[PDB]
């Protein structure tokens, strides 16, 4: 199952390697929310996110990069949101389908590094809900027994 603890996701607890996950969207937008907790610790993220977007190689929903921040640490830039409005059909910007493709990816990553799960209530905010973001880590990271363990306050 899936720890909740109260905490912060960019300290992470536990031992072994660890990869924090977070939603970000396909528009090249950078400072609001996590995303500034990141950058409060680590300039990488940012700068890669945004070397990723200038580049559009690869850039969109669904695909995954990843930082190596720290020693046994990686980022999970997860490109799952569409944009940060709201289109012209009342259409939140999240893409649960995105997300699934990219913790799918994330899935892989976590097992080839024998690595362990941290995030934030990824989706909420946005468009998303819990009850339905809680599936998808289900279905796609518990399923394959990785260890996941949300922060939140």
């Amino acid at each position: 199952e899936i720890l909740y603890i109260k905490g912060d996701a960019t300290a992470p607890i536990g031992s072994g390697v660890k990869v924090i996950t977070h939603i970000c969207n396909d528009i090249g937008g950078w400072g609001k929310g996590f995303v500034l907790a990141l950058s409060k610790k680590w300039k990488m993220p940012e700068e890669a996110y945004r070397q990723w977007y200038k580049s559009q190689e690869e850039f969109t929903l669904g695909a995954v990069q990843f930082v190596n921040v720290e020693n046994k640490l990686y980022v999970a830039n997860m490109i799952g949101q569409h944009g940060i409005y709201k289109d012209s059909k009342g259409l939140p910007p999240i893409r649960y389908d995105a997300v699934r493709q990219c913790l799918k990816e994330v899935a892989l990553f976590t097992i080839a590094h024998k690595a362990s799960v941290h995030m934030p209530r990824i989706g909420c905010g946005a468009g998303g809900k819990w009850e339905l973001m809680e599936q998808i880590i289900k279905e796609e990271l518990i399923t394959k027994e990785i260890a996941v363990t949300v922060y939140d306050l």
